[PDB]
Order: structure tokens, then C-alpha cells, then sequence
């Protein structure tokens, strides 16, 4: 029993990071196999961020510029190339400690663990979602960028994100493994609108059955709604519209408690409407939308 | 920017997890150099927990009944011993990812990450505090006995807690590395008083000073307090009352945002007698009290 906001062990990844120095900027980067990949500003100077062309700073840059360092011991690079908006930097060994992964990009919604790193060495360990606006909401300071975002299934480590930016309004972004930004973003120094963010329906759903299955069951009511009832007050509370695959997904939370997806809408439907009145679930006093179904199940069944 | 519930990298931990095995029972052991830590009730069957005589129960046992598993590994057991609630089983291998470690008792009111585990596999991580009734709100499932709480200094890990057993209430009871029991509980199957808890007064006020430096200022006042005064607030909303000693640890953050302790007791005397009033504190619709004024400062300077 109880529930927590649960990263996954940071370790196979904690042996990837690296430190890349080019010029006068230092960043994090990710080690698999025999290539570094790191944010591709790693390349710019201040007064480049404004408005940097890319393509022409990365020109000036040669294998011998890029300074990799594992801890102690120096990278030999050996080529260089660009691909979106990171840099991959080939270098002369593999990595022993490359563990077994992939490269995905997530939906919007769903969640995954972040090693937050400086100069190649990790500081800490945090599980987050990315929003439904694309943006995550992290901890991070200046020095993080190249810090990646990752899930693991058995011995297999998806890497998700690597961090790029924080934007103006203190919230983060990034892109997907192979350099493309989720969202509208651009790796420029420029406000970017990050449009209206919701909150992740499904997610709060699962955390409620959460919730019932550790034992903070208040909230339970004699109601039902439809899928069509609760989307009117979803949408007049932003939060995403519930759908049929999302009914689904929540299928083995509602056979474990024997509570209809439905019936939890009506449970949250009279949140949205009446609030907490001063209560809490799960040790929180608002809707919690960080935990996906999947993660909830693998917390409550103890998946390693 | 941004300020996260935020676990130390797992890896060094990762390293040391064991499956044990003694008749029927399986948890998880912690291989530290040839010595391989784990709850002395390991030695029990379902019958032994209501009433066990640990000692009776472990001279039925030989080195060759405790089976232990690192991974793929068998480590061949040459001695046992038992000190307070946990059992020492020597090993004729010292374990080569052991991490630069120290054991230490920690205080309630700290903080610490914890690596769940489940037959040995490493699961998740999470942050949590010791609260000042020595119980932890953790999420453990039957099988994560023997998973450790422990805190990291630069290349030093302090394991500080090992996890036995889960209260009737589900709150959480463990031991130091010494097999002593924090708080007055005892590894028996019986309903045990965990006693009064209050909210930790320091963190709380850490938390409002990282709001603070994060953009969250909304709660700040034109008000100041007294010691005393703020102390006959805490009494009546079960706070920890604050100390000079408090005082003083908060010393940095009050330096850094240039708001004195007792300004800031201010507000969080007004946020205890008006509430939140439907607002948010770094994402928290309540007071947050598992950041301690350290973990604060650690997050804010992203020390690695
Ligand atoms: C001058 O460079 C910066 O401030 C970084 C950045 O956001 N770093 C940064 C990242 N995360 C948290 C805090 C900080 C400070 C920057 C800005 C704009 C565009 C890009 Cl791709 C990068
Ligand atoms: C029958 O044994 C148990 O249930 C364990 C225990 O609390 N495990 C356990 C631990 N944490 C979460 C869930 C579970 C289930 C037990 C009970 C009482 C005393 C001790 Cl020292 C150990």
C-alpha cells in the first residue's frame, strides 16, 4: 500500500551521460553505443541564441572543437553531423555500459522519469508527464540541457526527451531523440507561445482507482454519467475529452476494483464540480494527472 | 526553474540489490562489500509473524539455507549473524560495485530516496521524509522488505533506512542498517501505535523560500512574527515548533531572497489560518513538508 510519484531507477542511464564542451559552452550529453547525442545550441555562444543559423555555426566546428568526457576519461571524436536540433558526435569507442534501447517519441499525456544531470554528472531523479501542450513541467537550471527524459521495460530503456529550453514562463522543452522538438518550439531565444495546456483526463481516472485501491475511497458516489455528460464538464473544466480508447485503456484498473469507468467519471465529474472541500486523496489536495493507467498498474502489482 | 519532488540517482544502489531467500520467504538483501544486509524476517514463515522468536527461529538455520542472488549470480554464504532486526550473511565475494558507503541514523524530519524493490529487481525511486513519528509514507508491496532509504554526498552513498513492514494504517516501519527500528515499533505481526504525527515546521518554511525563488510569491505578506507567537500557531495546527537551531538551517535561503525567517513564518501563519483559498504553491494545493532546507538549496544550485 500507498502511492508515490515513482521514477524508474535511474541507473542504465546514469552510465550514458557525458559531458560535451564546445568552445566556451558545456552541456550534457547522452553516450550509446559509439555516438554522443546532445542538444545542437551546445554549438552557440550567447550572442548566437537570439538567432542562430545552425547550419553556419556548426561549419566553423570541427571533430577536434567537441570535448566529451565520461567522468574521468576523454572521447575521441570522430565525426560530427547534425539531424533536427541535435548534435550526434561519432566517437572511437562504444560505451561498456550501454544498456539495451530505443529511441521513442511519446504522445502528449503520457509520462516518463527525467535524470536531471549537470556537466555530465547526475543530480537527480524525478517522474513527470509530458502535457497535453507539449511542454513538461521539470526542474531544471542552466547546465541541464542535454538531461533525457526515458522509460524502461525490463532491461530495455526508451529514451523519450532530451531537454533543451526553458521557456520564458518557467516551463520546459525539448525534443524527441532524433532532434525534433515536441511542440511548436524552435532552440532560438524568442518568447514561443505554448498554447493552452489541459489536464490529462485518463490520467486523473487512473489515479482515482489508485486512490480506491490504497484505501481513499470518499470520493466514491451513487452516480453514473455518460461519455457524452462527462465531456460537457470536462470541457468547461479543461480537461481532455474522455474517449472509448481511453475507456479502454483503464479496462484492467476497473476489473481489479470492480468500479465501472463511467461511475469513476461520475466520481469526478462532483470533483470538478464541488472541489475537495478540504480533503485530500493520495496525500493531494488537487487532481493528480501525473500517473498514466500503465502506472498504475505496474505501482500496484510491483513490477521490476 | 521549476521545483520537483526530486530522488538521488538510484545506480549506486542499483548495484547492491540481492534477492535473499530462506525456506519459503524471498526479499531483498543489500550486498555491500562481502557482507549482505537484509530483515532478519526472511527467516520466518507466516505462522512465526504474530509472535516470533528470531533467535529460536535462526539457530534452525545453516550458512547453505540462506540462498542469495545477484541477478544471475549465486553468492555462497559462509557466515550469518544477526544484530537488533537484521540478519549479516557473510559472503566469500565482496561485491565489486560496492559504492563508497556510509550507514547513518537519520533524523526525523529528513529526507531520503528509496529504492523499491521486488526479488531483488530494482522497481522504482522515490523521495519521501522521515516523519517525525518515524513512520514513512512509502508505496511497498508484500516482497520489498529489505529495500533501502539512503541519501548521496558527491560519490558517498549514507543508506539510512531498510523497509520490514507495513502498519495496519498502511504507513511504513523500518530499521537504520544496524537492524534498529526507528520508532517504537517491533518486526512482530500485531497492530502497533504509531503515535501523533505533526508537519515539519523547517521544511515547510524551505518549501516557501524554494516557491519563492521559483516565481510562486503570492502568499507573501506585509506581516512579520515572533517565535512564540508562530509557535502557539504551530501548536494549534500540529506543527513542529520552530527552534533557533531551525532558524539558522534556514539561514541560506533567507540570505539568497532576502526574507526573514520570521517574515516568512508570517505567511505561513496566514496560509495556516486562511488556507490557500483554491490557489496553488509549486503545484501543491497543500504545504509541502518532505523538502528539507538542504534539499532546497541542493535543487536550487543543481549540485550533482
Ligand atoms: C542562453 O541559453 C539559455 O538560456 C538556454 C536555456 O533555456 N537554458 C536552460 C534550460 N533549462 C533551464 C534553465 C535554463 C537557463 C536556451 C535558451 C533558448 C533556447 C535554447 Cl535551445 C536554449
Ligand atoms: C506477513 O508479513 C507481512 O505482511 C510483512 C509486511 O508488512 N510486509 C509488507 C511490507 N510493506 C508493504 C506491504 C507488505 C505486505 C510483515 C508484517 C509484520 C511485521 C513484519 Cl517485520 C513484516
Amino acid at each position: 500500500s500507498g502511492f508515490r510519484k515513482m521514477a524508474f531507477p535511474s541507473g542504465k542511464v546514469e552510465g550514458c551521460m557525458v559531458q560535451v564542451t564546445c568552445g566556451t559552452t558545456t552541456l550534457n550529453g547522452l553516450w550509446l553505443d559509439d555516438v554522443v547525442y546532445c542538444p545542437r545550441h551546445v554549438i552557440c555562444t550567447s550572442e548566437d541564441m537570439l538567432n542562430p543559423n545552425y547550419e553556419d555555426l556548426l561549419i566553423r566546428k570541427s571533430n577536434h572543437n567537441f570535448l566529451v568526457q565520461a567522468g574521468n576519461v576523454q572521447l575521441r571524436v570522430i565525426g560530427h553531423s547534425m539531424q533536427n536540433c541535435v548534435l550526434k558526435l561519432k566517437v572511437d569507442t562504444a560505451n561498456p555500459k550501454t544498456p539495451k534501447y530505443k529511441f521513442v517519441r511519446i504522445q502528449p499525456g503520457q509520462t516518463f522519469s527525467v535524470l536531471a544531470c549537470y556537466n555530465g554528472s547526475p543530480s537527480g531523479v524525478y517522474q513527470c508527464a509530458m502535457r497535453p501542450n507539449f511542454t513538461i513541467k521539470g526542474s531544471f537550471l542552466n547546465g541541464s540541457c542535454g538531461s533525457v527524459g526515458f522509460n524502461i521495460d525490463y532491461d530495455c530503456v526508451s529514451f523519450c526527451y532530451m531537454h533543451h529550453m526553458e521557456l520564458p514562463t518557467g516551463v520546459h522543452a525539448g525534443t524527441d531523440l532524433e532532434g525534433n522538438f515536441y511542440g511548436p518550439f524552435v532552440d532560438r531565444q524568442t518568447a514561443q507561445a505554448a498554447g493552452t495546456d489541459t489536464t490529462i483526463t485518463v490520467n486523473v481516472l487512473a489515479w482515482l482507482y489508485a486512490a480506491v485501491i490504497n484505501g481513499d475511497r470518499w470520493f466514491l458516489n451513487r452516480f453514473t454519467t455518460t461519455l457524452n455528460d462527462f465531456n460537457l464538464v470536462a470541457m468547461k473544466y479543461n480537461y481532455e475529452p474522455l474517449t472509448q480508447d481511453h475507456v479502454d485503456i483503464l479496462g484492467p484498473l476497473s476489473a481489479q476494483t470492480g468500479i465501472a469507468v463511467l461511475d469513476m467519471c461520475a466520481s469526478l465529474k462532483e470533483l470538478l464540480q464541488n472541489g475537495m472541500n478540504g480533503r485530500t486523496i493520495l496525500g493531494s489536495a488537487l487532481l493528480e494527472d501525473e500517473f498514466t493507467p500503465f502506472d498504475v498498474v505496474r505501482q500496484c502489482s510491483g513490477v521490476t
